[PDB]
């Protein structure tokens, strides 16, 4: 056994949005798997079965708790250099003014190295143990990202972006053939590295930047290598209308992807704000997933995803930060913003209720893992799963949270857990484990 | 002279939402006033006029800047103990379930001391140099808050809350006569202490907790002592309708206050989400102000204040955190949420545009100071004003912000300033000055 921990564990299950396991014992194997999880009353029994001494057990402080690692289902690693600025002009203006020039710089491998090192370190330290990254159109810089994530021990999908259409910034695109060849090369080189927890993902940027021909070939590569696919869908009203006019023969945005083999049981689509009920039924039937990106949706004045309607349709859904469209790199920010979007829908009388903080906590961990096809391996504390987890200390040095005796003995349930979700930050994250290995501190 | 600083200063003016003054020299007197502000080319001249040596000048790091202190126009100091929890059930449910029991504990002076010490230290360290506090109905605990704020050197209005109606938690109220006598005592004792920058403010909680009789007498006390008034107005639809049914003889919520001498040129009202155009004209004509509390308005599913409409009506407006209805104690959070509310109005097509980050920055500093009647003394860097300011270091130890060479030499304007406003936190606030005195570090 690599670790045995005693203390409080907080996670989600499909039948319980937030389950708090107090004074429990958890064991993690050498291979990084959770091998037991039981009440501490079972110490003697476990110590015999698993051959360990009581002195080998790490006891958490009385006010600390473990929770599962946060899962970021959509982030543009390549836009991190300007995250927290701009976020004003509209989205085609924006893409042209900020985004495409920033991504064009990734033709320089040394620039790539600086930005990607910073983004992987920053998200890990904020407790993002699994990330689904968009990189750039450049195969070699996108391979460097994969190598960086492996070095740091973060779990990740890395996607070389494809685009053969780009009218507003023509310096930043590939020919159709180039896009196909470079994707084939990216995937082969990724498979050659054989990284234990970093895999390639097929990434048409979106339907407006990829021809039918390209889309269809990317779909074939995904099928033949059995890979995940990631793209954007129905993020704003102008995009919805642009697609309608560039692809008039398709019934809706969803059909454009579906008929081109881009909507599979291993597909995740960012945004989804303007998907209709009919389109959600198609997501459900195909096993495709949505990455809810609430900060970006408000920051860029895009729209509101109706998460309650998505859940009613039994569509798989996780949370994403959508850096740099969303200005925050934090999944704690994404959780807060998700609660707020659901409240917006209640205020506007679209829905009759809002999402609870606990339901959103489940989206950020188990929901996200399900959205990326990883919920057999991660997302909560179940025997069999990889130990992807973060040790939270609400009383850490310089903590942004003020705890009072009432938070432990008063009349508000999960008071401390809720204050961490609403007020905490990286100062409260003392340790981060991915695959049972301690990755933070670095 | 107490200080002379050389470097970058960022502030608002009425004609410019964000003015960046690079390599400037600023002098602060012994009395805490700004005595000069000029380009550093004037060093020799100023050194002679004001009798100081070049070695006496404090040079800011090349990546640091001063900005004015943040002004929190509305916060319930007494609810800080449960901030970051709860925030789920509706507002009368909430008031009954969480708020009134928490405020009832302030009958214990030792409890008051702990909560109020923590809140004043926390807001100061987050750069809130001026705060307009609601305390509790207890005169002695509310006087302790005033004393605490004085000890720490924060500028503040402190308001003993009045309520003689409380059907849902009758243990927490005063009789009408008691309310009047205790307000008179609070004000007298505040004036006896003679604090240099902490003043009393008359505080009927809101029309639903104060009888006509009470409201009218509070209005007389304000008039006769020439005091500010603070209350809540038109925060949610149910409140609007409750007022209509408890005060059927008044034309609208605004009239209830106005006809009872509670709407004056020294009045600030929190929320205002459901004020009509006619009511805003009355605010404008009386000189009364609004405290925009966007985090609380979304957190409690209340509504959206249309800030563009408020500005179009030339109504005075600042920002507030509304702890604990809003879960964050940070004015940086309030700035971010304000931008987001204006974007909500653009997405819903109520407005044709949103507020810029710069306009919201102006609300958080100069707008707020104007809302509290203090814009002759604070809110920006102008000769004559008190030096209320915060030194920002975006590269501080453990900074949440990653700076890149491009933020200083690229094509995005005020990149660094914007990253601090969107991503910064208390780690970026190195020093806080109120009245020219350094109050942080403590
Ligand atoms: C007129 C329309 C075509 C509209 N202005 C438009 O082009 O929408 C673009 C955004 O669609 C998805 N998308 C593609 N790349 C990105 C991207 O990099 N970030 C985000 N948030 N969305 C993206
Ligand atoms: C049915 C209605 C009367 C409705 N449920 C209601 O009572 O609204 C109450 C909120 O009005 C203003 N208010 C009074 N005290 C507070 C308070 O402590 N926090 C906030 N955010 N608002 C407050
Ligand atoms: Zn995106
Ligand atoms: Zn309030």
């Amino acid at each position: 056994l690599a670790h045995i921990f005693r203390g409080t564990f907080v996670h989600s299950t499909w039948t319980c949005p937030m389950e708090v396991l107090r004074d429990h014992l958890l064991g993690v194997s050498d291979s990084g798997k959770i091998v037991f999880l039981e009440e501490a009353s079972q110490q003697e029994k476990l110590a015999k079965e698993w051959c360990f001494k009581p002195c080998e057990i790490r006891e958490l402080s009385h006010h600390e708790f473990f929770m599962p690692g946060l899962v970021d289902t959509h982030i543009h690693a390549s836009q991190y250099s300007f995250a927290g600025s701009s976020i004003d002009l509209p989205l085609l203006e924006w893409l042209t003014k900020y985004t495409f020039p920033a991504e064009h710089r990734f033709q320089n491998i040394d620039f790539a190295e600086e930005v990607y090192t910073r983004v992987v370190r920053r998200t890990l330290k904020n407790g993002t143990t699994t990330a689904c990254y968009f990189a750039t159109i450049h195969t070699d810089s996108s391979l460097l990202l994969a190598d960086i994530t492996d070095k740091f021990g973060q779990r990740a999908f890395v996607g070389k972006v494809c685009m053969d259409l780009n009218d507003t910034f023509p310096e930043y695109k590939e020919t159709t053939e180039e896009s196909i060849k470079e994707t084939e090369r990216f995937v082969s080189e990724m498979l050659q590295k054989n990284y234990s927890r970093v895999k390639p993902i097929v990434t048409p940027r979106f339907s407006l930047s990829c021809s039918e021909t390209l889309m269809g070939e990317l779909g074939n590569i995904a099928k033949t290598r059995d890979l995940h696919i990631q793209s954007h869908i129905s993020e704003n009203r102008d995009e919805v209308e642009a697609v309608k006019n560039l692809y008039p023969s398709y019934k809706n945005y969803t059909s454009v992807y579906d008929k081109n083999n881009l909507l599979t049981n291993k597909t995740v689509m960012a945004h989804g704000c303007y998907l209709s009920a009919e389109e959600l039924n198609v997501f459900h039937e195909r096993g495709a997933s949505i990455a809810h990106c609430p900060n970006s949706n408000l920051s860029l004045s895009s729209g509101f995803l109706n998460v309650l309607e998505v859940l009613k349709h039994e569509v798989k859904i996780g949370l994403g930060t959508d850096v740099a469209g969303g200005y925050s790199y934090s999944m704690l920010d994404a959780i807060r913003r998700a609660v707020m979007v659901s409240n917006i829908l209640l205020i506007n009388k679209v829905n009759e209720k809002s999402l609870t903080l606990k339901e959103v906590f489940r989206l950020a961990t188990l929901g996200g893992s399900q959205a990326l096809g990883l919920d057999g391996e991660i997302g909560n504390f179940e025997v069999g799963k990889e130990f992807d987890a973060i040790l939270i200390n609400p009383k850490a040095s310089d903590s942004p949270i003020d705890l009072f005796y009432g938070d432990f003995f008063g009349d508000i349930s999960e008071a401390v857990i809720q204050k961490f979700l609403y007020l905490g930050d990286d100062r409260n994250i003392e340790e981060v484990y991915v695959g049972g290995k301690q990755v933070v501190p670095f």
